């Protein structure tokens, strides 16, 4: 009937209660997030005298374990910052409370998804896209520190939170899906819309898959809609093929899952499988962003910094991130030196 003396529920989740005090310290305000791991509560730390976000992990061995891998990666990253000038969310401390591992983060505001909804999925300026773009890019440069070399492995608008509701500073959150570069253990990784070509094709992946996820994240922020909104891996891949073409032959010949989406004709070349979709590479990104037509749906026409010039710098950068070959796909360091950030 009852679980953990009344503090948990069916799902192994702590029952949050308006007003409750923990350890004569954290005045628990309200529930602000929810997922597989457990629940995120808003709370007032009375000692440091501030708001804090607390990530309450479910009372289960499986979630606690993945949560202790998170604590490991956060604490690691945190000691290569100390200033906090690389846009990763800060872990302040962590304690056990009623058999729940709670991770205490700095309090942040809306995530980039809530902002899209705040536009009605019509998106934000290129000037604001650029500021997420620079920050997000500096975070991949940070992660890519060889002793870190951490793959976030599930970047999306709603894993990117604004520090303040009146500033454009951003922070990446949630490192429970993350792991350090290693031999290939896992394959069903990344949220589907932002799933790399290499993942979908079952090839080996590196930090570059985070760059793909940025490329599609960056475009959806300006249009207001996913670039590649797949209902299923087949339909995900087909939408990428619309925009970028068939993947290079030397990549498909390597892929263990090449035949889930394409078929090797007798001659060596590859073509799609009939299942709707524009012919391969005919849904040109130059058009989706409205480079020569006043931006996404003509809504940016006239606005400063939204010229044809401004838009092509944006395009070419987006094309290097959505590069099919994981080794030539642009890296954080040279991405920061692209003209788009002049
Ligand atoms: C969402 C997750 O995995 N961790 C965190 N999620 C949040 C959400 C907030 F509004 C503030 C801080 C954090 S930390």
């Amino acid at each position: 009937k009852v679980y953990n003396d009344g503090y948990d529920d069916d799902n192994y989740d702590y029952i949050v209660k308006n007003g409750e005090k923990w350890m004569d310290r954290y005045e628990i305000d309200s529930l602000i997030g929810k997922g597989s791991f457990g629940q995120v509560v808003k709370a007032y730390d009375r000692v440091e005298q501030e708001w804090v976000a607390i990530k309450i992990i479910k009372n289960k061995k499986a979630f606690l374990n993945q949560a202790q891998i998170e604590v490991r990666l956060l604490e690691l990253m945190n000691k290569h910052d100390t200033e906090m000038k690389y846009y990763i969310v800060h872990l302040k401390r962590h304690f056990m409370f009623r058999n729940h591992l709670c991770l205490v983060f700095e309090m942040l505001s809306y995530n980039l998804y809530d902002l899209l909804r705040n536009t009605n999925f019509r998106g934000v300026s290129l000037n604001l896209t650029r500021k997420f773009a620079q920050q997000m890019c500096t975070a991949l440069l940070f992660l890519a520190t060889p002793e870190l070399s951490i793959i976030h492995c599930d970047l999306k608008p709603e894993n990117i939170l604004l520090c303040n509701p009146k500033r454009s500073a951003i922070k990446i959150v949630d490192f429970g899906s993350s792991c350090q570069l290693g031999q290939r253990i896992y394959q069903y990784i990344q949220s589907r819309f932002y799933r790399s070509p290499e993942v979908l094709l079952g090839m080996p992946y590196d930090l570059a898959i985070d760059m793909w996820s940025l490329g599609c994240i960056l475009v959806e922020m300006h249009t207001g809609e996913p670039l590649f909104s797949g209902a299923n891996e087949v339909d995900q891949m087909n939408k990428i093929v619309e925009v970028l073409g068939i993947p290079p032959a030397h990549i498909l010949d390597q892929a263990p899952k090449a035949r889930k989406f394409f078929e090797k004709l007798p001659d060596g070349t590859w073509n799609l499988k009939k299942t709707e979709y524009k012919p391969p590479g005919t849904r040109k990104l130059h058009n989706i962003l409205g480079v020569e037509t006043g931006g996404p749906g003509g809504r940016r026409a006239g606005e400063s910094g939204h010229t044809v010039a401004d838009y092509l710098k944006f395009k070419d950068l987006i094309l290097r991130m959505l590069d099919y070959d994981p080794k030539t796909r642009i890296q954080p360091y040279y991405a920061l030196q692209h003209s788009f950030f002049k």
